[PDB]
Parts: C-alpha cells; structure tokens; sequence
C-alpha cells in the first residue's frame, strides 16, 4: 500500500477545515507535517477524528472556534504556511511558532500578501519568519499581487483562502496550480482564469468525502517493475482515470512497450507480458519518471530514445547524465544530446550506483536489480525525501 501524495494531503488538510460540513479524507498521508497540522488544528478548536484509514474533519467556514491560541507548527512547511492562513480568514488572537530549525524558512511573499489584503500580521523576529502573531479579524478580498516566482506553496495558499473571504480574490501572479484548483472542485468551488489573475469566487466550500492519490511518482517504479516481469501484475488503488497527478501518465508508456495496462476508474493495474518493446518517449510532461524508464530500458527489444527532457537536467543533480552514467557503469551503450538520451539495450552487470543524492536514481536503478545481480547504492537513504519506507515496500515486492 503506497503513501498518500504529501501535497495533495496538505492541499485536502486545509479544504476540510474550511468547508461546510464534515469532511471525510481516505488514505490521507501520515507524516511528522500531516500530524502536526491536525495536532494545530485541535489546538484551534477544530474537531479532527481518525483511524487508520480516514481523518474527520468538522469544517469551519469561519475559522477556528477558539478567541486565542499558541499553535506551534513543528517542522513541517504546509502547517507553517496553511494555518496562519486559515486562522488569518477567522476572528481571534494566534500566535504561531516553529522548530528552531524551521523559524528559518521565511514566508514573506505569503505573509506580504496577507498584510497587503488587510490582515493585522506581525512578524515578531525578522521579516518573514516565525515565530507570527494573526489578530485575526477576517479577510475582505479583492485584488491581490504576488511575488511568488518560486516555491509553489503561496499561491496555493492565496487561492484556497478565496472562497473564505467576504468578497472573493482576484491573485495577479505549472501542474501544481491545475492540482490545486481541481481539489476546490471537488469542494465547490470554480475558480477563472484571465490572463495572469486568477478569479477566485466568495461563498465558501461544501464538505465531501475526499480520497487522496498514492503518489503517482512513487507509483512507477512499482508499475515498472511489474511491466518489467513477465506474468507479474501490481495494481495501485486509488489511481484511476480522473487521476489528478501527471506521472500516472508513465503508464502510457509502459502499454506502448507491450504491458498490458489497464486504468479502472478507482484504481490502475499494469501486467507484465514478456514483451518490453523499445521506443521515442517524449517526456517533457512526466519527466520526473524518465529515470524510471532509463532504468528498465536495458531490457527493451530495440533502442530507448527519452525526449524533450531538458527539465531533467537542471535538477538538484543533472538526471539525464547520472542516468547515462549509471547505465554506463552497468556496461550499456548510451548517447546524449542537449536535451534526449537514447539507451541501446544489452546485457548489464552489477555495479555501485552513484546517487549524487537523488532518490529518483536510487528508486529507479532498484528496478533495475530485479534483473541484474549486485546493484549497490552509494547513498541508500536518500529514498527518504519522499518515500521513507521505499526499501521494505520494494523488498516486499520482491518476494510477491
Ligand atoms: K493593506
């Protein structure tokens, strides 16, 4: 059973707080950030029931019951950013802090925007960081500019706080933004979009029951394995065809190759067939599963040729190289260009994979051991950026 998506947990964290209603998330993501959120959310007076499967969550269209609270956001970013944002849209006094460790990753562009909107805002230590004060009194709306040209997390926050203001927000400013207004979807909410301003109605959520994705990028190293495998079949539920998440696209591509693909609407089963055709992929779009390919290509009837991937190479780590040089280790032809690598298929032996610290080339090269004996990893724990517990689920895969 495969983790939830973090961002699309945190995404549901906060529309399940602010709606009409009690909201029922399935399969949300437990992580130290996810806990600390409903940990801050109970502090604000919100009522938040558990098991094992789904998380409960009594909506507040206007914001946290208490008229005061301390709400310490421990280390995790989203509760950092999402619930100033959310108490900002109620009526009270909150004073938020961090870890030490995590007063040190700034907000200003969030908290710029929230002064700008009229929220009484202030900073306690410097500019932009926790520990925060909110005197909250609600946010009116209107017309908002914001400097975020870089991480993600800020317009998001912007445009799920609009349908919680009086008259609406117009945000003059990627598969992230189409994410997160498909999830007001699900929740009621159309939002427009006029050239660089997004249109965010006033008026409020309406409370559902809400699954969330398994990680569609974790998901392809399970998928490829079983297209790898001849008779092996791996099914992720919850993956289906009005899948929010690109990466499940790599699928696609596996049925080009021969495996026998089938995309239910609530879950996705791949089977291998033996058959591992080779192919030109264009990848610009699911180009955090290029590794995914390049590692299974070793094995494919005719040339592997992955294109349009210069994304890939500015990473933290150059992708399309290091995959060229770990196939190259393993004793495989491989030719690059500006922005494609082609990998011609033969045989391979084992050899010690250099990560640069990049859990897509540890995750992907795993696959890769299935069939070829003495693969290592120079740095086997850099899996943890997004998949703790990738080497016991993989391991398990193994033996199924
Ligand atoms: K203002």
């Amino acid at each position: 059973s495969l983790p939830g998506s973090k961002s699309i947990t945190a995404r549901a964290l906060f529309l399940a707080a602010a709606a009409d209603g009690v909201t029922t998330l399935v399969r949300p993501l437990r992580s130290d950030d996810t806990e600390g959120f409903a940990e801050g959310l109970v502090r604000l007076g919100y009522r938040v029931g558990r098991t094992p499967d789904t998380w409960q969550v009594d909506g507040r269209p206007q914001g946290p019951a208490v008229a005061e609270a301390d709400v310490y956001c421990r280390d995790g970013a989203t509760t950092a950013r999402f619930l100033p944002t959310l108490a900002a849209a109620g009526h009270g006094t909150y004073r938020f802090d961090a870890s030490p460790q995590m007063r040190r990753r700034p907000l200003l562009p969030l908290s710029r925007a929230l002064r700008d909107l009229g929220v009484d805002l202030r900073h306690e230590e410097a500019e932009g960081h926790h520990p925060l004060t909110v005197r909250a009194a609600g946010v009116e709306g209107g017309e908002v500019t914001l400097d975020a040209g870089q991480s993600s997390q800020y317009l998001t926050a912007l445009l799920l706080l609009g349908p919680l203001t009086r008259q609406g927000l117009r945000i003059r400013v990627a598969p992230y933004v189409e994410i997160t207004l498909a999830m007001m979807r699900a929740f009621g909410v159309e939002v427009a979009r006029e050239g660089d301003v997004f249109v965010v109605p006033p008026g409020g959520y309406r409370a559902t029951t809400y699954a969330i994705e398994p990680d569609a990028s974790t998901a392809s190293y399970f998928f490829a394995a079983a297209a790898l495998t001849p008779g092996a079949e791996v099914t992720v539920p919850g993956l289906g065809t009005g899948a929010l998440q690109g990466d499940l696209g790599f699928v696609d591509v596996l049925r080009r190759m021969g495996a026998e693909v089938s995309v239910g609407a609530d879950a996705t089963t791949v089977r291998g067939t033996g058959e591992l055709r080779g192919l030109t992929a264009n990848m610009r779009d699911i180009s955090d599963t290029m590794p995914t390919l390049a590692a299974i290509a070793p094995f494919a009837s005719a040339p592997v040729r992955i294109e349009d991937v210069a994304n890939t190479r500015v990473k933290e780590c150059d992708r399309l190289e290091a995959c060229a040089e770990n196939l190259r280790r393993l004793g495989v032809r491989v030719a690059t260009g500006p922005d494609w690598i082609e990998i011609h298929p033969g045989p391979a032996t084992g050899a010690q994979v250099t990560s640069y610290g990049d859990h897509r080339i540890v995750m992907s090269f795993a696959v890769t051991g299935l069939r070829v004996p003495g693969i290592s990893f120079d740095d086997p724990g850099c899996v943890r950026k997004t998949f703790p517990g990738f080497h016991e689920a993989f391991a398990e895969l193994r033996r199924g």
